[PDB]
């Protein structure tokens, strides 16, 4: 097969006459010279243009701001110069925090957030704060958002949240946008640079994370499954690369039944592999049961008494393509400890995978460091009324030891060569990168 074209165009269309062109330190008195608060100037600005019916443009020019829960409006079309640095104003209520919300509290249409030239960066290096995102989205149509780097510090929450919200009864999320040119350096594994919830054509592309996941289409918002609404369907992906990372591309349905997906240009590098596909599942709260929350067993016989007793049913996607792949073999993938069994074909002395010390991470367990393990993974049942498909077109793999995998199913044989709990621990340097 051969990919789906399209135009930008079809994702977002820019303003073509707009009101006004403001800068956010003459016109609003923000101050990117000192390390004060400068969410008021930002929002007072955002304010002002989304007042005006053809809106407008506002720069942020060269200096350090620091931001936190900015609610961005409609035809508001922020340009951001490029030796910026944007940091999140503390704020130690405890609660989850964001630096940019967008259509979560009132609906947002015709936005843009750039970085100019190479891109600015956003650094959470020097932040208190571990409940950290740099966008969270929701009611927001017509939007581009792209071009800057984010020095993450293994903060909580992936970067950019393609998430829904509730409103007069049920959700909404957003369509029609480019998520593009955005680099994360330091990610939690747990995370990385997108997580998508409930989204409708939407192009993501040249996106890299170091650490996590870049794309992580694992549509799991409990709010989703309250509502029965939500969901992913006509995404394309375009260059999207994972370093150290679990992988580029992700595809985790959990409950939801989402829709098609085509991803072109994958590459990762010392990652656990470059394309990641779970299978489905149900999960009911209080051999069909799992060690419970309680997880049904992936069985087509327990799964039809599940569609029947409580309706629900394992997610899925419709058709998904994924397009030239390339795994480069590396020692510092993020590895988890199912994953670890795979070993016993190239690595059968578990060599060069550490366990990260209770400092680094305390629930050992949940995450190794090690080498590179597949260039895909794709644990969805083959065998199953219940089942989707990831397919892969021209999949490589670059430096991989002998006998390793290409392509890790539900048929790869595996047994225990790692010792889970005893094995070497993780040196600072090599956990902190
Ligand atoms: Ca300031
Ligand atoms: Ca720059
Ligand atoms: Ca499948
Ligand atoms: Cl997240
Ligand atoms: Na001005
Ligand atoms: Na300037
Ligand atoms: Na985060």
């Amino acid at each position: 097969v051969s990919p789906k074209t399209y135009k930008d165009a079809d994702f977002y269309v820019a303003p073509t006459q707009q009101d006004v062109n403001y800068d956010l330190v003459d016109d609003f008195g923000a101050n990117g010279n000192d390390t004060s608060d400068d969410s008021n100037a930002l929002q007072r600005a955002i304010n002002a243009i989304s007042r005006k019916p053809n809106g407008g443009t506002l720069l942020i020019p060269n200096g350090t701001y620091h931001f936190l829960g900015i609610q961005m409006k409609s035809n508001v079309h922020i340009r951001v110069e490029s030796d910026v640095i944007i940091k999140p104003t503390w704020n130690g209520d405890g609660k989850n925090h964001r630096l940019f919300e967008v259509g979560v509290n009132n609906i947002v249409r015709n936005f843009s957030f750039q970085g100019l030239g190479n891109g600015f960066l956003v650094d959470f290096k020097d932040s208190r704060d571990k409940n950290l995102a740099v966008f969270k989205l929701g009611d927001v149509r017509n939007y581009k958002i792209s071009n800057f780097t984010i020095d993450d510090n293994k903060t909580i929450f992936a970067s950019i949240l393609v998430d829904v919200t509730e409103r007069n009864g049920r959700l909404h999320w957003s369509r029609n946008g480019i998520i593009e040119r955005i680099k994360q350096n330091n990610a939690l594994f747990g995370y990385g640079l997108i997580q998508t919830y409930g989204a409708d054509n939407i192009l993501f592309r040249n996106l890299h994370s170091e650490g996590g996941i870049a794309l992580r289409m694992e549509t799991d918002n409990l709010l989703m499954k309250n509502y029965k609404q939500g969901g992913i369907r006509n995404i394309f992906a375009d260059n999207i690369r994972c370093s150290k990372g679990l992988a580029a591309v992700m595809f985790g349905p959990h409950f939801m039944k989402n829709g098609d997906v085509q991803v072109t240009n994958v590459s990762s590098v010392s990652c656990g592999s470059a394309v990641r596909s779970d299978s489905g599942f149900v999960e009911l709260f209080s051999g069909c049961a799992q060690t419970p929350a309680a997880r049904v067993t992936q069985k087509d016989a327990c799964l039809d008494k599940a569609k029947l007793e409580y309706g629900i049913e394992p997610g899925s996607f419709g058709t998904v393509k994924v397009f030239d792949v390339t795994a480069r073999f590396g020692y510092n993938a993020d590895l988890k400890q199912d994953q670890l069994d795979y070993f016993s074909t190239s690595n059968p002395m578990c060599k060069r995978v550490c366990l990260p010390t209770k400092e680094q991470w305390s629930k050992q367990g949940q995450i190794y460091i090690g080498p590179s393990l597949a260039a895909v993974i794709d644990t969805t049942p083959e065998t199953s009324k219940y089942d989707y498909d990831v397919k892969t077109f021209n999949v490589k793999r670059i430096n991989f030891p002998v006998n390793s995998h290409k392509t890790i199913d539900t048929n790869t044989e595996s047994s225990r060569v790692c010792n889970y709990y005893g094995m070497s621990e993780c040196s600072s340097s090599r956990w902190e990168r």
